[PDB]
């Protein structure tokens, strides 16, 4: 049992509780970071899977993402593209499977305009209510007290249109069903994305991988702070008074002036806070959750998709697997696909034994791309469900009529303790890059705080 003295603890070797960690030692404080398992990264986690590497958490990143970027460079990592040369596969309402090529589904014209004008009002929205304080916005309760769902419709009449986009952000990011969260939570997607434009392009929102993988964003980090990274030791207890904590964990307790929950907020309640949080924070944190999908990996002998002249790209809102893509590691002699999962779909597909639900999700996976789909030399499954660390994936939002409601709050400090992870970011949102952000972001408000308290106050 180390017994630590620090000037602030961090709960989470994450990607945020790292980057907060490195920037307040440069700031001149001391930190302690307390991790639940055996590694750094949480949600980023590069593992060898029966001789194939894999990305099993985050991965991807966007031009939108220039903190993330900054801090790449600054640790020596290096970027590439994911490979698009050639068609892609669509699955319309139809039916019909057809391979194409540019920035437009083979939709009718009529669903094709009905798309276009929803992203287009989409985009006004997002630009008009941003990413910062979508809870702000005059608009805020009449969009965050109807589901995505039912607003798509109010705005066209048009059913594949409406499933086509409301794939983008319900199966392609917050990972739940279009009726459980609502239009304002799609806004700030789009917003912290730079637009709603950009989530529709998976070119912009899938563009680059990190060469030798994402999770290096946070082990790089870890192996310079040295053993101030404490794993293996689960946080149980924050005792706190205004003027600091002590913080229990499995392998170690630090006493210091500050603490930052850099947890997801379906995990905050994990730790018992003597005294209690408030009740704000008791109710706040009751309302949000994790969404849920897999991410499907297949390894096979070679990238077979690229001898037919495919991208490896896949979209239908219709399919048990919605998303496809090229997920062949920088350099390697073999391909590797990715799939997603997400939500309800999810569910159900769980229900089957891992042996059924393998078999149905590759014949789901051959609809794009052929029946060589479904003979991988390697096959697994991200599976954060069962991770009592995480629980979920990819991020966490509010339910339905919660972002209005709580947003204001999500941010507050709790005398000593400060809360920081990628789901309460702005721009980044839910990503690595938000996670970086809020790092730096709190970090900052920590720093400015005993900037405060030891520089005597004006007249
Ligand atoms: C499968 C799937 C795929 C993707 C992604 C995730 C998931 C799993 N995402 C999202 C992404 O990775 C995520 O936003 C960041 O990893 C979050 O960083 P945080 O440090 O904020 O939380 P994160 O969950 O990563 O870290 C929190 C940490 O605290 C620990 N912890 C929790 N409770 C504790 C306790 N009581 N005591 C001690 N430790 C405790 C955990 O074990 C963990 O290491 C993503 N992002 C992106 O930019 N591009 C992408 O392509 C993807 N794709």
């Amino acid at each position: 049992m180390q017994n630590l003295d620090r000037d602030v603890v961090i709960v989470g070797a994450g990607p945020s509780g790292l980057t907060a960690a490195r920037e307040l030692k440069k700031a001149g404080l001391s930190v302690a970071v307390l991790e639940a398992r055996d590694r750094v990264g949480g949600r980023t986690w590069t593992d060898t899977i029966d001789g194939a590497m894999l990305e099993i958490g985050g991965q991807w990143v966007s031009p939108d993402q220039t903190v993330l970027m900054e801090l790449l460079d600054e640790l020596g990592l290096k970027m590439y593209s994911r490979y698009r040369d050639g068609e892609s596969v669509y699955i319309g309402a139809d039916g019909k499977r057809t391979q194409y090529t540019g920035d437009t589904f083979p939709v009718n014209e009529t669903t094709k305009a009905e798309m276009d004008k929803l992203v287009a009002i989409l985009d006004e929205l997002a630009a008009e209510i941003g990413p910062t304080e979508p809870w702000a916005h005059p608009k805020a309760r009449e969009l965050d007290t109807i589901s995505f769902h039912h607003w798509l419709r109010q705005n066209s009449n048009d059913e594949e249109a409406c499933n086509n986009i409301g794939l983008f952000i319900a199966g392609g990011m917050l990972t739940k069903p279009a009726h459980a969260f609502s239009a304002l939570q799609a806004v700030l997607m789009a917003a912290s994305a730079g637009s709603f434009s950009h989530l529709t392009d998976e070119d912009f929102i899938l563009d680059k991988r990190v060469i030798g993988g994402m999770q290096q964003v946070s082990l790089l980090q870890a192996a310079e702070l040295g053993d101030d990274v404490v794993l293996n030791s689960p946080v149980r207890t924050i005792k706190w008074d205004e003027n600091g904590v002590s913080v229990v964990s499995e392998r170690a307790t630090v006493n210091a002036r500050f603490v930052i929950m850099a947890v997801p907020p379906n995990l905050y309640s994990r730790v018992s806070f003597d005294p209690p949080l408030p009740r704000r924070q008791h109710q706040m944190h009751q309302h949000q959750s994790l969404g849920l999908v897999i991410k499907v990996h297949a390894v096979y002998d070679t990238p077979f998709w690229r001898e037919e002249g495919l991208s490896g790209t896949g979209f239908s809102a219709g399919a048990l697997v919605q998303e496809v893509y090229d997920n062949t590691n920088h350099g390697d002699s073999r391909g590797t696909l990715v799939g997603f999962v997400s939500d309800e779909k999810a569910d159900a597909v769980f229900e089957l034994s891992a042996e059924d639900r393998k078999k149905a999700i590759l014949e789901s996976i051959a609809g794009f791309l052929g029946d060589k789909a479904l003979t991988p030399e390697v096959y697994y499954e991200s599976d954060w469900g069962s991770e009592e660390w995480t629980r979920g994936a990819y991020a966490s939002s509010y339910d339905l009529g919660g972002l209005h409601r709580y947003g204001k709050d999500q941010h507050a400090n709790v005398g000593p303790i400060y809360w920081s992870s990628s789901d309460l970011a702005a721009e980044g949102y839910q990503h690595v890059d938000g996670a970086v952000r809020m790092g730096q972001a709190t970090a900052a408000r920590i720093v400015e705080a005993n900037k405060l308290a030891s520089v005597p106050v004006a007249a």
